[PDB]
Parts: C-alpha cells; sequence; structure tokens
C-alpha cells in the first residue's frame, strides 16, 4: 500500500512515527524474522504481527499499551488465592513449551513465529515464566527483553490463576531487581483488569530509547525458579 516494503538483505526500519494512524501503527511490510532483524525491531518500538498467510506486517501504535508492574491489579480474591497458591512459577525452564501452549490458545503464533522467538529465547534475549501444578506445566507467559522494559508476547492458562500467577510472581521478581516498565502493545480488556494504561507512543519511545541501555542483574535471567508452593 502506502507501506515501506522491507529489504530482504538489510534490518532497517523506518521510523515509528510514521506509521499509519489507520490501521494503528502499521507501519511497514515484509522482510523475514530474523533475529538481527526482530531484535532492531524491539530496540526501536516495533513488532511483527499478522495472521497466518498474510506477509509479515510491523507495528508501532499510537497510543501504546503499556503496565507499570507496581501498578498490576490483583484482586483480593487473588490475593487470598496466592496466599495458599498451589503452584511453582520458574523461569526459563521451558520456553519450548510455554510458546506452544499460547499458540495453542494464539492464532498468530505460527510455525515461523514461534521458531523465531525460540531462536531469541536461545541467544538470551526471550523468556518465558513457567507455572506448575507438581510436574504439569498448566500455564505462563514470554516476552522479549529491553533491558528493563520487557516486551510482552502472549501468555496461557491451562489451570484456574496459572497466567495471573505467572504475571504476578514475574512482576515481582522484575521490579524487585530493577525491571521498570511491560510493553502490552494494545489495550484490550483482560490487561485493563490488569491495570494496563495507555501512553502516547512519544512517550513510550521516550521510555524505551531510556530503558534498553538499563540493565537487569547479571544472571537476572539464568533458568531458576521464582515461587513455590
Amino acid at each position: 500500500m502506502r507501506l515501506v516494503q522491507l529489504s530482504r538483505h538489510s534490518i532497517a526500519f523506518p521510523s515509528p512515527e510514521g506509521a499509519l494512524r489507520e490501521p494503528n501503527g502499521l507501519l511497514a511490510l515484509g522482510g523475514d524474522l530474523s533475529p538481527a532483524r526482530l531484535l532492531m525491531a524491539y530496540q526501536r518500538g516495533i513488532f511483527p504481527w499478522f495472521s497466518p498467510g498474510d506477509p509479515i506486517l510491523w507495528w508501532s501504535p499510537d497510543p501504546r499499551a503499556v503496565l507499570w508492574p507496581e501498578s498490576l491489579h490483583i484482586s483480593r480474591s487473588m490475593k487470598r488465592f496466592h496466599k495458599r497458591s498451589p503452584y511453582r512459577v520458574t523461569m526459563n525452564y521451558a520456553f519450548g513449551q510455554v510458546i506452544e501452549g499460547c499458540a495453542s490458545d494464539g492464532t498468530w503464533i505460527t510455525r515461523g513465529v514461534v521458531e523465531a522467538y525460540h531462536r531469541l529465547h536461545e541467544l538470551g534475549h526471550a523468556h518465558s515464566i513457567e507455572v506448575w501444578r507438581e510436574d504439569e506445566l498448566v500455564g505462563g507467559m514470554y516476552g522479549v527483553a529491553q533491558g528493563t522494559l520487557f516486551c510482552g508476547e502472549s501468555m496461557f492458562s491451562r489451570m484456574e490463576n496459572a497466567s495471573k500467577t505467572a504475571l504476578l510472581v514475574f512482576c515481582e521478581e522484575f521490579i524487585g531487581h530493577g525491571g521498570k516498565l511491560i510493553d502490552c502493545q494494545v489495550l484490550n480488556d483482560h490487561t485493563a483488569s490488569l491495570g494496563a494504561c495507555e501512553i502516547p507512543r512519544r512517550d513510550y519511545l521516550n521510555y524505551l530509547n531510556q530503558m534498553r541501555l538499563g540493565r537487569l542483574p547479571n544472571n537476572f535471567w539464568v533458568p531458576r525458579c521464582l515461587f513455590s508452593p
């Protein structure tokens, strides 16, 4: 259309300020899902999002949905449930099973996307949070790190409050160690109930430019247990 067709031979992107207003944030088309290109996209406030059979579409919406971790809304019923939680939460124990659980929920997460994000996980840039009921994976979430900003991709839940448990535990661990913001891309009723809000894209890009240079502790993303029953 009037979108920039990307090079199959370079990973540059047009500035997000140039995205379309309708559909909100559509910025470029094509390219590939190579690691360097995905990392360049996130670094600049862009993410791929397209349905099976579509060309790759890249986006940077205005406003941008974000979740300040200290503003996660946890209901009193959830507070009571978590006090007696039947779950164990871990980080980076089973990225493959987590993205698979999201995709089997997650129609935009095709085989190519799964492979692309698993590559990012192996390269140390994409991370999963797993929720277990004994030895059964019952929920989780994954995303891409950008310094002290975490870009949420998807989550899944196969047992009551499982995904909520992942987010609650992750937010506590993240904020306690220096994390500052979780990107949610677009607001919807679920994440809104969890406390997500909208900020102008300009402000989001400004937070990103500062935070991508920030660092969490050296071993913050090493596979480990975060919460036990």
